[PDB]
């Protein structure tokens, strides 16, 4: 495979090379040079494949040479120990439930992959995974990479702008992890990250990496679940497809559009985002002014600078798509409580993240067509404010359960990366 800097089209690197350096030359993501097509019998003939088999060969048309499909079968059944089964919600919407995994959260799927990859691909080799998390995404890195001998992994996130769960999920299992509680909101967490990919002193010492959507490996391994989702369905919609991804960093979606430029059916797309409307906006008027983040009930999509989004600038470039094609709404709070509050009654357990979605794509699919809405993380982790939303109690999973009484051990640091510089390097 072939993937080149966003930032610079001449600054190319393999498969191999992009796992393994993350970011490209000055803080640029890295971009699939060629965006492979199955045709539509070949797609027809993967959606009858099992889960695992089906996401290999779909890997295997971007990695190519580098790593032989079989392997790949063997690393994505390690990582994919679970699945990701679609709810009937509605006669008409289906929630492509993502959260059956370790941690709750779609993360699990492309933190195990890229685990897989990292470890096949540079072996032992002595390895810092910085991250920056927003609620979920740390938990996945820091689950995913537990024990690694080899690597010892730091996880960013915004002081007291996750949830409890969350910060119990990730903060609590010390050894191997090391967690820091940024004085600020997320996107500060991810510069500070990015930051530290210009620090040459510092990649060297640490031999630094990141686990973040900015990971080609996390990209790709996303692709997998929306045909997963699909092959679910039958065929009588599969025409007919409408899918509301809740976007914050907007790593997910842009997952979702590489996987119709696959060549996987899929008619609309809508990026469902909370009161940090930057994309929403954008998409309305062209102009691009991110708004300061604002705190709410879905704060995994409190991201007001999505650095996935040029990303999606250059697949709709490259396929030549509109983006006025491009479905999308921003949803409050009190919109999302009382959207909890009418899914309940539908007979559906969910929570803010989902409920943008499910809210945005709800007014929007239209007659004959059949909706989906991610269930992006299990209701569970955010119990306090479910259990009040919908006035029901709220058992605890074993996940968290295991981890909710144990002691937090995240450290204090200011929005500065010269305190995280010094930090990491009196932890080694
Ligand atoms: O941290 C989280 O839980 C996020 O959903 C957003 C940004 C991290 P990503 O780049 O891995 O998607």
């Amino acid at each position: 495979m072939k993937l080149y800097n966003l930032k610079d089209h001449n600054e190319q690197v393999s498969f191999a090379q992009a796992v393994t350096q993350g970011l490209g030359k000055n803080q640029g993501l890295f971009f699939p040079h060629d965006l492979p097509e199955f045709s539509l019998t070949e797609i027809d003939e993967m959606l009858k494949l099992d889960f695992v088999t089906r996401s290999a060969k779909i890997l295997s048309a971007f990695i190519g040479d580098e790593i032989p499909q079989e392997i790949l079968e063997e690393r994505v059944r390690a990582a994919f120990a679970f699945p990701a089964p679609v709810a009937n919600v509605e006669s008409d919407v289906g929630c492509l439930e993502l959260f059956h995994g370790p941690t709750l959260a779609f993360k699990d799927f492309g933190g195990r992959f890229m685990a897989q990859m990292l470890t096949h691909i540079a072996g032992d080799k002595p390895v810092t995974i910085l991250t920056a998390t927003s609620g979920d995404t740390g938990a996945a890195v820091a689950h995913a990479f537990y024990g690694l001998p080899n690597v010892k992994v730091v996880i960013l996130y915004p002081r007291g702008k996750i949830s409890p769960l969350q910060e119990k999920l990730f903060c609590t299992l010390g050894g191997n992890i090391e967690t820091v509680a940024i004085d600020g909101d997320f996107d500060a967490c991810q510069a500070l990250v990015k930051q530290a990919f210009d620090d040459e002193e510092l990649k060297v010492a640490l031999g630094l990496n990141s686990a973040n959507s900015i990971n080609i490996s996390r990209l790709l391994a996303q692709i997998c679940y929306y045909f997963e989702a699909v092959a679910q369905l039958p065929q009588e919609t599969r025409n007919q497809l409408v899918v509301s991804v809740p976007s914050g960093n907007f790593g997910d979606l842009t997952a979702g559009l590489l996987a119709k430029s696959l060549g996987l059916p899929v008619k609309r797309f809508i990026a469902a985002t909370n009161v940090n409307d930057t994309v929403p906006r954008f998409l309305h008027d062209g102009q691009w002014s991110p708004k300061a983040t604002q705190a709410t009930l879905s704060n995994a999509m409190d991201v007001s600078q999505p650095n996935n989004w040029p990303r999606v600038e250059e697949l709709f470039r490259r396929k030549i798509w509109q983006l006025k094609e491009l479905g999308y709404a921003a949803v409050d709070d009190e919109t999302t409580q009382q959207t909890m509050r009418e899914l309940k009654e539908l007979g559906y357990t969910s929570e803010p993240h989902a409920a943008v979605a499910y809210r945005a794509l709800r007014d929007q699919l239209n007659p004959g067509e059949y909706g989906l809405f991610l269930g992006t993380a299990h209701p569970a982790k955010f119990k306090e404010s479910v259990e009040a939303i919908l006035g029901e109690t709220l058992d605890l999973p074993k996940e968290l359960a295991e981890r909710a009484d144990l002691p937090l051990l995240s450290h204090n640091l200011p929005a500065d990366f010269a305190a995280l510089r010094k930090l990491m390097m009196n932890h080694q």
